């Protein structure tokens, strides 16, 4: 794809450029591409990235670290298993395919899988602006005296430098992913550090590697079990404490029958779904994705507990603990010491022992709200009384038809998870998504 | 063991003899066998029976159906590896020790595991009453005048002639397992048979093992998928249906942090529980036991499905089919036809297919509210208005000390899961209780 | 591709369409795509087949029967992912792909890659004559009085009438797999059938499936086993007994290093080697192949074995009994009962039992001297004193320099084993080979 | 068992207190007791260890190994599941038993499964002597003027002192085991180091863990690749480099129906088996034992080989190198640098890189000829000409009747693999061996 000069009115304006706007890239590309697409001037198209170049998830790149789904379900195969853009012929580019195979494994490294996304996301360095954190989505209408808006301002400010500058578009997508969650009765301390950047900031708080450290973990998902076995390894010498609230790390469900939630088709059968059983169905499919851990790691982690016990028979004299259905009451970070201090309770509904630690890693997960502070300007053109943005089945936000041009529109990624399913967050359907997404965005062009 | 006469006033009378009483029986033996206790008159004990020999759910003996529970837990190994009545020294016996290693298997055989216990309970065959189903027990004085209960009278129907014989005893345990589950939805019909029922009368139903039947099976536990998946191996030329009203068949879930629950030793940890903490520890571990498929069968199931596909595109026109979110409605069991007629509508809140079928397999599951009918007769004996058996943690139920002697009890087993916890329908801690209950039931006598 | 009429001389003749053939047209419709290739009259070629329809080994599509190799060594992967031919593809277009996913199996079904390979075939059914094998390849000169050789006449009988045809051609390929191994000591007998085809013609010769039938299996590898696992099944009341020479059935050996060996690039090293080192590679990674079972087959086979002991632990008595290190001396087939007459000894070097049987599969696995006889007619054109075929490491014979013209050629396909590698009877290089082979036959028209 | 003053005439003397001796130890342990024999002065007898306490292989006690054998094949179950001395008792002594269920692994930590042994081995601390290791067995008669041998002197150079003492026997048992064996084309030189003492010598040599050691390894059995995947993890910096002369490592042999040889009863038919046999069945059944890593080992280390191929395309580069088909020709170890020289060739039949590292581990195997060192002065008891020991099926070794009372005797234990099969060097058969041991030796005593 050709760059746009700043200045021009764009077709179409991406905030992120993680996987899911990447996925977008792509299915445009194909789209475009006169051997895949026999039907096939150029769309005016920009991306805007707060990272300075392409990364997926660096601070929780722990080593080890396998995917979670088939390699399959990779930016483009389930769309167009032909496409440039799949996994397969990623591997076969790097002369890595034939040796791939002799895993005999679905699940790439993460690290592997961050390439590949790298590797894709290089071929569209002309029409994305890395640096550039979005700060506001602003209405504009082309005619000022005319009550009709038909086109979006979109401010960033630069990361290097603080400037900001702003682009117009007739249509915008925000696929900005999640953010950091953190329990509230949780005190501001660098000691305390999320998960999200465990690999990027523990480092340099805790800089000798062979120190006895006493670290801490509060939770019990995926990041919880990554964190709390990388750390036995990366500081050798550190009494590690895994806290959580439920009584045990429980498996995540990737059984054949329940995993079908997550097929490309089902989707559409999903959102037709009343919001009852909407409800009903995340609920009792929670296990696909939250608040679980993946059987083997489960294994490893116990097998090592078990190893513990051959050593010593006395579990409180271990280096490396569990302590199930503790929560936490007190945070002392105005003690002298070089560790603050941890009270915990139990968890059950109505004093247990106190932790001193040198790191709190907090793995309590993702919110998806962020969005909102972007489209408060733009809050205006929904329905009268519509205090919530409403998704379509084709992502596009409902808004105001006596007040917003059918040219103009913004559609959401990665946030529709409670109209679209819980394959919405995740990489399950993005190759299709996409490819439903330039239907939207650009099918008025691509029919001509 | 030695045998009573019938007229004597017995130590202990347990009414069944499946796994938990057989277990009660062989910890009776190991405390008094001198070689496994060095402090070792013999107890007047009996076991009286329904069945006419020892099996362990005949029909469900199911063709390659596994247990789900480590040959380790087997009725001896945890109180005690040395004792006599282990599985592997049952193996050894058989001659089948070095053999069965080469499986590398934790999980015998349903109908191996069966044997082992089989000739278990082949050597109480003294101290058994086999074809005795207890229909009452009843309280006794010896002191007519005074208001003491100190005795229990237990009076069976002779499953051959029918006529009603009585033993006396000082101690009564009730081990009597499960009854059968049916929906109340569901009419009266020979056609309409329980999971409990396979093996033993589909048979005699449908007598042709070659004809082109249509069978249906309503549920997603273990139950439901084994006979589904016998039934395409057992009726070839059959259609089969498979009803259930959650959406999919889900994993058992055997993780090792979560399978601590079944612990001999968390027993103590749960009965000093809340009934808060309980409904809540038993709630959010159902997928323990209730309601899953083992993983295994769910992906050869599953596998199986595919294959289907790869013949026809049209699930439609398949022959074994998943009916997910379905209720049933109406049976009609009167149309002149061999095939009644099943009424289908969505499970999920607020008209679907209807079926024709020469059999429905109902697996609904077991209750376990059994003792209550031979109790009623006992149930003046409770502290003033107590409208339910309280079970102690040594499992006695709880009487009154002004109308019962100290000398004078009544036990229960497997079903007490809402005291006990999930492992206590099961075979879990079998062999450790067997050997609580030899501490409760005889501990005045093996103290001297 | 377009159809060449028959009297016209062709560029390329190949003899079969099985994998290796199949897999050159696939590479010469991509070498030939724009889409795919941006160099790119079409070329002029036929393919003969003695079946009448595209079919892989369906005289062993044995219910159950799984691929043994990485569906990413498809037809097309390997050499380019983007390829219209490739699995991948071929699920996705039958609506399958994200079906076949959730299987996490990297081995489909026999039956379901035999409808790739049959989807692949159908597109080339211009230039596939299918129900002509042939009978020879035979030298011609288009310059009679010359005493060079620049094409060559190929005929074949039509499998239907009988009549024989001819179609000349200046490169030929003789692609023809492999032709059923017989051991010299077997009699001739409707009543001894190799496994190549147990499924097509045991059921006529055992009409009754309900019959108690005695059959026996002669051998020890893949074959053998698949057919005495499918006997238990498909005839139940029969008593099958697998004889072998070996001491017991072997693991397949797929590790990961071991399995390199079938990389694409290795063959080069591999055709490099000398002799002695080619002898001493095929003999040390012989288990990567021949006279081995896979490992899942072996445990299911004993496990089986297994519930028969503990069933009767009397092994003489049981239905399904394999006879280890056990060879065939006499065979007795003039009897006058349906029974022939089966006597064994010891494979040990230096009699036990004798057999009964209505049936004898012989599981003796395949040779691959078949194009000797097809090829006899161009054996004066070798080098002087040559007895036998030289191929290159592009697969075509070294032929006399002063007697066959540049233009004109023959390549070997399936037979190289002994001078490419384990990989060559094999799918393991089919996509990288037919791309090679396009290379080597229309690489002058393709450069230009 | 009481201990035996040392100046006694001993019943029984044996060398070495490995698991073979120890097994001998309980078996006789076993048979003397009267709870699990009916049947039953004690026997008079003495165990001779060069190590100061019990240890099972500590060099090779790497982080993370397990045993290759399941836990059943114990010390003691397949003799007797009720012993005392069986892995499961020894578990629920620790307070392990429930814990280790939840394992579902058949194959514990090698850290495990000698703590279980040195369990074992404490019991029997009143006969076994420590730090003494055996210098030779002496014939000896009691009347000296007379032409026959009737009891043993074995002599013991004390490890801490130096001191020689002796000890007289009727029979002696020499269980010792193996002997490293190292290739003759290399010197001696502290940077060269035998696998059996990695764990033990190699952290005095190389003292700095973080320092950015060369280090190679010799060997593709289970040493070589323990060591090889260790020396990632135990030095981080260093550069590691596997030469062997195969072209790749090889998976065990585990499969159900060659796993057989190893069953207890096989020894009586293999020995029965002439030597053409015997070398032929050893031959064939190699992979069961040597020369061959644990599949999931060989996976782990191929996992790792292709993390590095997804960092660095050049496999030059790489920090962990394998270099296939390669011998050693020269080494030079007197360069005054810290690293000597390893020049290579390859390996196949008619110059390659030279390497220059800090340590050499050689991970060569075993030899089993360290008893005739023992017995040479007993060399001339055997019958007439006969230069190699005969064992007989009890394992007591052939000798001349004229020369040798009844009485007298010595048994070879671990090295008879040449005639008892591949299980003798093992723990296959200990448990039945040692019973066996106890019948032959003590068999006169226990019948009375
Ligand atoms: C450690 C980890 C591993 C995971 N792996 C799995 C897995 O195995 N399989 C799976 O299917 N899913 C997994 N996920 C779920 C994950 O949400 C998706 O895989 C994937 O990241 C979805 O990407 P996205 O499009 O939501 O964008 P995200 O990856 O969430 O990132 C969005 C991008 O937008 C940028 N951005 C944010 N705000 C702004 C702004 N104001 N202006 C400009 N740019 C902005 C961000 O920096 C980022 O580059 C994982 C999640 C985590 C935390
Ligand atoms: C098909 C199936 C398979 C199972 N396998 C597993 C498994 O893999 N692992 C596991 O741990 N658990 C499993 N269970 C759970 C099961 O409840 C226990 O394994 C076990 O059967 C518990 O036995 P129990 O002592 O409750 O007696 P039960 O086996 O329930 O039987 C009690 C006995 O008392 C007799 N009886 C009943 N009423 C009377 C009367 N009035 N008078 C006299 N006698 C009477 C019955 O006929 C029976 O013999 C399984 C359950 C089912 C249905
Ligand atoms: C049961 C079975 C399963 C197998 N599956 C595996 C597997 O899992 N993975 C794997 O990599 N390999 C496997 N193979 C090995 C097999 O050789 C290859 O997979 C594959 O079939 C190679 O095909 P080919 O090109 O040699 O042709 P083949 O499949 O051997 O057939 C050649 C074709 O030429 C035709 N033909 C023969 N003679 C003539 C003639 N005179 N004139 C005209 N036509 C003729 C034949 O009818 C046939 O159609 C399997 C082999 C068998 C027996
Ligand atoms: C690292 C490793 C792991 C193994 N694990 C497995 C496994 O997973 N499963 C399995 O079945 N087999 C395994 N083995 C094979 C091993 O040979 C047996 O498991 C077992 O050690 C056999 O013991 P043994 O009786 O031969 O005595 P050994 O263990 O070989 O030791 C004999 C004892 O005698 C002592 N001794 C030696 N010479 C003298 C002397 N002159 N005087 C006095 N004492 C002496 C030695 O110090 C030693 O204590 C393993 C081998 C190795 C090297
Ligand atoms: N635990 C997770 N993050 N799961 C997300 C992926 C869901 C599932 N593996 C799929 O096939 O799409
Ligand atoms: N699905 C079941 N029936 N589970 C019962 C057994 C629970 C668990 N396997 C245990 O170790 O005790
Ligand atoms: N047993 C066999 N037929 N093996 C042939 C395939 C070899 C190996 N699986 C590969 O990757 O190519």
């Amino acid at each position: 794809l050709r760059s746009t000069p700043q200045d021009e009115l764009h077709d179409l304006l991406c905030v992120g450029f993680g996987p899911a706007s990447l996925a977008i890239a792509i299915a445009l590309h194909d789209a475009l591409d006169p051997r895949l697409n026999k039907s096939a001037a150029q769309p005016k198209i920009c991306f805007l990235e707060r990272q300075k170049q392409f990364a997926w998830h660096s601070g929780m790149l722990v080593p080890g670290s396998k995917m979670q789904i088939s390699f399959i379900k990779d930016l483009a195969t389930l769309r167009d298993p032909r496409s440039s853009f799949t996994f397969l012929n990623y591997l076969h580019q790097k002369g890595r395919l034939i040796h791939f195979t002799n895993l005999s494994t679905f699940l790439p490294a993460r690290l592997e899988f961050e390439d590949y996304m790298r590797w894709c996301a290089q071929q569209f360095s002309d029409v994305v602006a890395y640096g550039e954190e979005v700060v506001e989505v602003i209405p504009g209408k082309s005619d000022p005296s005319s009550s009709v808006v038909d086109f979006f301002t979109v401010r960033s400010r630069n990361v290097e430098t603080g400037e900001i500058s702003a682009r117009r578009t007739r249509k915008v997508v925000i696929a900005i992913g999640g953010t950091a969650k953190m329990p509230s009765g949780l005190p501001q301390d660098p000691r305390i550090i999320h998960s999200s950047k465990y690999c990027t900031t523990l480092p340099a708080l805790l800089k000798d590697k062979s120190k006895p450290y006493n670290i801490a973990v509060l939770g019990s998902g995926q990041s919880a079990a990554e964190i709390f076995h990388d750390l036995q390894k990366r500081y050798p010498n550190s009494r590690t404490t895994l806290i959580m609230r439920d009584s045990a790390m429980r498996p995540s469900d990737d059984s054949p029958f329940v995993n079908e939630i997550f097929n490309p088709e089902r989707v559409d059968k999903f959102y037709s779904q009343s919001a009852a059983e909407r409800q009903r169905s995340l609920l009792a499919d929670k296990a696909t994705n939250y608040s679980v851990v993946r059987l083997e790691l489960i294994e490893e982690i116990y097998n090592d507990m078990y190893l513990q016990r051959v050593k010593n028979p006395d579990e409180t004299q271990w280096q490396h603990r569990i302590l199930p259905e503790r929560k936490i009451t007190r945070v002392e970070h105005h003690g002298p010491q070089s560790r603050m201090r941890i009270h915990l309770k139990s968890s059950k509904p109505e004093v247990k022992e106190t932790l001193e630690v040198d790191a709190l890693m907090v793995a309590t997960g993702y919110n998806r709200n962020a969005h909102e502070r972007l489209l408060s300007k733009v809050q205006h053109l929904r329905p009268t009384g519509q205090d919530q943005w409403k998704p379509h089945r084709d992502y596009r936000v409902e808004m105001d038809p006596s007040k917003v041009s059918s040219e103009a529109g913004i559609w959401l990624q990665g946030c529709n998870e409670r109209t679209h399913g819980l394959s919405d967050s995740l990489l399950s359907v993005l190759a299709v998504r996409g490819g439903e997404m330039v239907q939207s965005i650009f099918g008025e062009q691509l029919e001509r």
